């Protein structure tokens, strides 16, 4: 009888810090998305809800049912919430602006479904998002939605998975709350998560083995092959980035989507898919780096710009920067 839920948390980390509450509506509203969403996924093949939309998006992408209800749910609620002007979907081609009878301060970058090609096999998928505030007196507009990932509020995602996860990072650190289906709560279960500093798991997709640079090369290789005659470490690709990020947070380790010899820029989103993600490893104790500079300081010029990333246990991370370094 003394539910811990993600809104009294938020709530909670805001007492003697005079706020505006408006980050407590504009997280209690996506909750309210995240569970809708959680049930339409858990429920997905006897409502028919897989298969193709008919459409793909700006950045060259398969358009799924669930890509757009998901959307639709995200928008409608952060633009009811009254704490949002400008978001960022990958499903849009351009940033939405609020009405302005409904905006409140803060910007919002989503992917209403993380990994769609594991929709139909019933693997892990999320939603990720990352909460700027809007800086300029001018009136909302994309480019209020191209900041560096270093300028975050919050960051977070929901891992739909064998449970329901919100994490939610903020400036003091990383807080996971698990959806308990009974009564429709996000409920306190990891306090100030940190990741280890060295793990044993890497995780790429060794299929653009033909395209790697030799700095990523090198390094898988070392994985499976230690100098030291260590143990080699354990691989892991769920193909979902939510699903892999998580496990690294958890688990500590590295994951890995870099530029390429085809995709000098990679494949991942910079905005609404490696920023949070890179925000929350930071606030982990991890690091997100592109192999040549932090994530975070990028400044995008394109809402839908692709950025390199290689993320998890600073150990791990650093050794993988030291292989590039010595490539340059
Ligand atoms: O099939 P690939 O090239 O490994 O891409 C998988 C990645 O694509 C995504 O689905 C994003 O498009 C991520 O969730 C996942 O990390
Ligand atoms: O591109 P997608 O799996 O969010
Ligand atoms: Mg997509
Ligand atoms: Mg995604
Ligand atoms: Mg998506």
């Amino acid at each position: 009888t003394n539910i811990v839920t993600l809104t009294r948390f938020v709530m909670e980390e805001g007492r003697k810090a005079r706020g505006t509450g408006e980050m407590t509506q504009l997280l209690n509203s996506l909750c309210t998305a995240v569970k809708a969403i959680s049930t339409a996924v858990r429920k997905a093949g006897i409502a028919h809800l897989y298969g193709i939309a008919g459409s793909t998006n700006v950045t060259g992408d398969q358009v799924k049912k669930l890509d757009v209800l998901s959307n639709d749910l995200v928008i409608n609620v952060l633009k009811s919430s009254f704490a949002t002007c400008v978001l960022v979907s990958e499903e849009d081609k351009n940033a939405i602006i609020v009405e302005p009878e409904k905006r409140g301060k803060y910007v919002v970058c989503f992917d209403p479904l993380d990994g769609s090609s594991n929709i139909d096999c019933l693997v892990s998928i999320g939603t990720i998002f990352g909460i700027y505030r809007k800086n300029s007196t001018d009136e909302p507009s994309e480019k209020d939605a191209l900041q560096p990932g270093r300028n975050l509020v919050a960051a977070g995602y929901a891992l739909y998975g064998s449970a329901t996860m919100l994490v939610l990072a903020m400036v003091n650190g990383v807080n996971c709350f698990m959806l308990d289906p009974a009564i429709g709560e996000f409920i306190l279960v990891d306090r100030d998560v940190k990741i280890k500093k060295k793990g044993s798991i890497y995780s790429i997709n060794e299929g653009y083995a033909k395209e790697f640079d030799p700095a990523i090369t090198e390094y898988i290789q070392r994985k499976k092959f230690p100098p030291d005659n260590s143990a080699p470490y354990g691989a892991r690709y769920v193909g979902s980035m939510v699903a892999d990020v998580h496990r690294t947070l958890v688990y500590g380790g590295i994951f890995m989507y870099p530029a390429n010899k085809k995709s000098p820029k990679g494949k991942l989103r910079l905005l609404y898919e490696c920023n949070p993600m890179a925000y929350v490893m930071e606030k982990a104790g991890g690091l997100a780096t592109t192999g040549k500079e932090a994530v975070l300081d990028i400044v995008p010029t394109d809402i839908h710009q692709r950025a390199p990333i290689i993320l998890g246990s600073p150990e791990d991370v650093t050794e993988l920067l030291e292989i590039y370094q010595k490539h340059a």
